[PDB]
């Protein structure tokens, strides 16, 4: 039997079954895996996720497992319902009205459907003059979707990741009740869903905080030979004072072998800054070179320019690059904040993008920083042809609310540590995926305390590991209370 609300569903066409629904829903941005639904769900309205699990929740023996698509930027198909529903969030968002997106009247947040991606909240919000403060380094992802594991980049030093700029949420439980949550109400939710990885509700409603939207961005590059220096810079610049001048820190790795090209793809570097650089490598004969990225937001004021020179300098004046190499760009707010569309573009025009994405990320602990580098970047990664960038940059702990499900090291200071290899040789992928492996097992021989990141595990004990035993039962506690069935986000592999 079906609850009428949910027959409704299927009579107005929301509830698809065809294959070309199913298919879409089937794949996702990894393109190493995939996982055909029973249906697809193009919800016009919050209403129509209420009949949904509302069903699944009375109706005995019901047997389908629940995802909520964002965008399905997973990379190992957390986003998908094998043999289950699939709801297509971007639904929520077809009708002009009322708005998904709604900047408060005093300017302090702003309001986002779940399932809008950050861009579009970017535009609403600098049309009223504001703009979140953390972000992720790409901005076609859904505020749902990157909520469910932390959403980082180059301001989460200083403001935390997104999870940690969220005031209150609407959300639907595996019980189907809608229900509003935040440090004050339902608290318990409301800590659970951030970086709750999809397990106990759909985020319907955000409330995302903002700041002042800056004008432009002072866009920075400094290279380094030595990762000793490299590494105590990024830490110098993301050091608790309160945060240094820095709006934005985030760092590369390029090893020797590709460096010309590697350098060129930036699309920061010019090929006479090219020149240079692999020149500086010949000299001091290294494998690898290190660049710190940084910015410095600033506005329209007519002394602004200038007032960033001198600031911009004082900071370069305390670091340690190589004499000579600091590179500067000047561009507008939103177009730093987009600079990776460009890429995205490019690449799929080289039919490069809609390839497997074998990614490895992970938080590592600032005390085995340098381990890794020897192991990895100066190890491992020697002597094979890399695809797609190497990420690495410090995180201040006191940023992360550890009551909320996202994991992190124990350490005050930890690097994300994100690898993207693109899969663009022919059956290159195998090779990856074994690297991966030999990279997470050097670490764990080396007595490394990481915490995976974006990565789904596939054994209870993993998971327990990577929460923490404690903190484990604190994630079943609100498994048994907001979705007893086990019915939401069974990509994850934690309760299914
Ligand atoms: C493809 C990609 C991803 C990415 C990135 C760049 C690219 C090209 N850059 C990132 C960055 O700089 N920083 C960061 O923290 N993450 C970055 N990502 C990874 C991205 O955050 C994840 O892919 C994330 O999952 C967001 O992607 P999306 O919004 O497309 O979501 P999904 O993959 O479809 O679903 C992920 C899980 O979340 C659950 N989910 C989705 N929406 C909701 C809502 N509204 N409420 C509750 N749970 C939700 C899904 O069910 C799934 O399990
Ligand atoms: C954005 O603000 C609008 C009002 O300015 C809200 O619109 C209401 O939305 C509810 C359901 O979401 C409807 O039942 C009401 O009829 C709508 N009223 C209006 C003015 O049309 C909307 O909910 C807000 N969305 C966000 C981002 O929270
Ligand atoms: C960095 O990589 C370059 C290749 O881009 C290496 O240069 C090659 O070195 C071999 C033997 O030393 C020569 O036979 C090739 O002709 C060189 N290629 C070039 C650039 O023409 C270089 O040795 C590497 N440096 C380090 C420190 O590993
Ligand atoms: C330039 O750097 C290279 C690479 O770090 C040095 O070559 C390594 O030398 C050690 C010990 O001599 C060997 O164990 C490695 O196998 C070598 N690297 C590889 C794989 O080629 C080289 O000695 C440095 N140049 C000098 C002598 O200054
Ligand atoms: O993905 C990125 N960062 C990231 C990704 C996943 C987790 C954490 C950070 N950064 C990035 C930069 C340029 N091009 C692309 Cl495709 C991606
Ligand atoms: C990966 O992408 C290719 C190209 O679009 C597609 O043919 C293939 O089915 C995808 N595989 C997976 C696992 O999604
Ligand atoms: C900053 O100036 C540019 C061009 O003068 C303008 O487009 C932008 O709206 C200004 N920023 C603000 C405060 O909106």
């Amino acid at each position: 039997p079906w609850p009428a609300s949910l027959a409704a569903l299927a009579l107005d066409g929301k509830l698809r079954t065809d294959s070309n629904a199913t298919a879409a829903a089937s794949t996702d941005f990894g393109n190493i895996t995939s996982a055909l639904p029973a249906a697809v769900l193009y919800p016009s309205s919050t209403a129509d996720l209420v009949a949904l699990l509302s069903a699944a929740n009375s109706t005995p023996g019901w047997p389908y497992t629940i995802a909520f698509r964002g965008r399905g930027h997973s990379l190992m198909g957390q986003a998908f319902a094998p043999g289950g529903v699939v709801v297509n969030m971007a639904s929520l968002g077809d009708a002009a009205a009322p708005p998904r997106i709604n900047v408060s009247a005093d300017g302090r947040y702003v309001d986002a459907g779940g399932e809008q991606v950050w861009i579009d909240v970017l535009r609403a919000s600098l049309a009223r003059g504001v703009a979140p403060r953390s972000w992720t380094d790409y901005l076609y992802l859904t505020v749902g979707g990157t909520l469910s594991n932390a959403g980082i980049s180059g301001q989460a030093f200083r403001h935390g990741p997104q999870i940690s700029n969220v005031l209150e949420m609407d959300v639907i439980t595996g019980h189907g009740e809608m229900v509003t949550c935040s440090k004050q109400l339902n608290a318990d939710l409301f800590d659970a869903v951030l970086g709750g990885l999809g397990q106990f509700g759909v985020i319907t409603r955000a409330r995302i905080a903002v700041e002042p939207a800056p004008a432009r961005a002072r866009w920075v590059r400094l290279v380094y030979t030595d990762f000793a220096a490299f590494s105590a810079d990024q830490e110098r610049l993301t050091a608790p004072r309160s945060f240094g001048p820095m709006s934005y820190v985030e760092g590369s790795v390029f090893v020797n072998q590709s460096l010309a090209t590697d350098l060129a793809n930036t699309g920061f570097f010019t090929d006479a800054d090219v020149a240079r650089i692999v020149a500086l490598a010949g000299e001091r004969n290294a494998t690898t070179v290190y660049s710190i990225e940084a910015t410095l937001n600033y506005d329209n004021a007519t002394a602004a320019a200038a007032a960033v020179d001198q600031e911009l300098a004082s900071v370069l004046g305390t670091l340690s690059y190589v004499e000579g190499f600091a590179f500067q760009r000047d561009v507008a707010y939103a177009a730093f904040l987009d600079r990776v569309h460009g890429e995205e573009v490019a690449l799929n025009k080289l039919g490069l993008w809609r390839v497997p994405h074998p990614w490895l990320n992970m938080f590592v602990p600032r005390s085995r920083i340098a381990d890794f580098d020897r192991g990895v970047f100066k190890g491992i990664l020697q002597g094979t042809d890399i695809v797609g960038p190497l990420i690495v940059y410090p995180l201040n702990k006191s940023m992360w609310d550890d009551g909320m499900s996202a994991a992190t090291p124990s350490e005050d200071v930890f690097y994300a540590v994100s690898l993207l290899f693109s899969s663009v040789a022919p059956n290159d992928l195998a090779r990856l995926q074994e690297q991966n492996r030999r990279i997470l097992r050097f670490c764990d021989l080396a007595g490394i305390q990481y915490k995976t990141y974006l990565a789904r595990h596939t054994d209870r004990s993993d998971w327990v590991r990577h929460f923490g035993a404690a903190k484990w039962n604190r994630f079943v506690e609100m498994k048994n209370k907001y979705d007893p069935k086990r019915l939401l986000s069974p990509g994850q592999d934690i309760f299914n």
